[PDB]
């Protein structure tokens, strides 16, 4: 209800002012609500923040299921996947950075591992159920650093060259 | 240049990163830190960026002094992914406060473009040790594979495991 109101809200203050300019302060301005409604709701940041990226980890849900090569027997996996990682991080890349800025604050925000845990949940699950369960774990591995490298250092997407290290790791 | 000032500047700025974080980073904190004045700290520091930058860049040096505290790695018999999955297993001590403060500097980029630089200097250590023991490409795959086995392990409380890494590591090769 207002949750929601409000959780929309903290996606467009991390997308426009990161991590660092979210406060309830700063949300309930956004959301366009009162003080005590934000911290109502939210209690501490750390929740008002898991709220944000659980709700940003359906987003790649949405993805899965909006492409069924995925799933599918055969089509690749590789290609699917480095075709549809060149999408994700296909020009403005607004949306991305806010997801990963909050799952990488996992690294010192204990509140929010539940959550980054559950990162490549709406792939993890599927990879591992078409290969195994150290190729999943894998595989994600590969993206992470893969997608770490575009945009921490500014190095392009190289499709190919993803398209052709996610196979090395998937047996046959 | 007022250098030895400088130099502990740059060290309490880890220090402060490395138990408070960068959330806890700012020209106060270090000052009070170094116990340097501040307009000391700014006066050589113009941003905070700045600041990480620097801290970043000299506890990162540390990765081209064990790539070379290991020859094997460029024993061209030695299995690469074994020891490459050996000495990070190293690097992961227990109570990360090296890695841990490192790698959210190293992290920080994703937002702040001043740190692009010093970002794409992480896996420099072993660049020439990676071109000349596989292939361009082969080579980039080695750090983004090793970095992304390195965030399953800080971002989610989970234990690293060397065997698994040096599974993948080699699958890889
Ligand atoms: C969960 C982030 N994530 C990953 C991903 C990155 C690293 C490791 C695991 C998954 C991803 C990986 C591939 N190949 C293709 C699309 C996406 C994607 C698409 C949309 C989104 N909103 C998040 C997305
Ligand atoms: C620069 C971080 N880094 C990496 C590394 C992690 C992910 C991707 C690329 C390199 C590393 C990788 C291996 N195998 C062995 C030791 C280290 C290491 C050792 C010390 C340090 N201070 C940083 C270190
Ligand atoms: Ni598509
Ligand atoms: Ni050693």
């Amino acid at each position: 209800e207002r949750r929601q109101r409000i959780i929309d809200a903290a996606i467009r203050v991390v997308g426009q002012k990161g991590i660092a300019g979210l406060s309830h302060r700063t949300v309930a301005a956004e959301a366009d609500v009162p003080l005590g409604s934000t911290t109502y709701h939210f209690a501490t940041l750390d929740d008002l923040m898991v709220a944000a990226l659980r709700q940003a980890n359906e987003g790649f849900a949405r993805v899965v299921a909006a492409h069924p090569a995925l799933s599918d027997p055969e089509a690749d996996l590789s290609g699917e996947l480095a075709r549809v990682l060149g999408e994700w991080l296909g020009g403005d890349r607004t949306g991305v950075e806010l997801e990963y800025e909050l799952y990488l604050a996992a690294l010192r925000r204990p509140a929010l591992r539940p959550v980054a845990a559950e990162w490549a949940e709406g792939v993890g699950a599927l990879l591992a159920a078409r290969t195994d369960p150290t190729t999943a774990r894998a595989l994600v591995a590969v993206l992470d650093g893969i997608c770490l490298q575009v945009l921490l250092t500014d190095t392009p997407y190289d499709e190919e060259y993803a398209r052709e290290v996610l196979t090395r790791l998937i047996p046959v």
